[PDB]
């Protein structure tokens, strides 16, 4: 059923974006630390 | 079209997956470098 399936991909897309945000922030923090060292 | 809207859907899903993959790989190298310092 393409209502539950297209709400599923949505949830996967959402989780992937949260992951992207988290990782972008951490890599920026790590780079800043390296810059400071 | 429905076929030319589903393809787009699969392409953004792939791009998003790749972004996560690269961010994690970049993150692991940054952690390793900070670790040396």
């Amino acid at each position: 059923n393409e209502k539950v399936e297209l709400q599923e991909l949505n949830d996967r897309f959402a989780n992937l974006i949260d992951k992207v945000r988290f990782l972008e922030q951490q890599n920026k923090i790590l780079l800043a630390e390296l810059e400071q060292l």
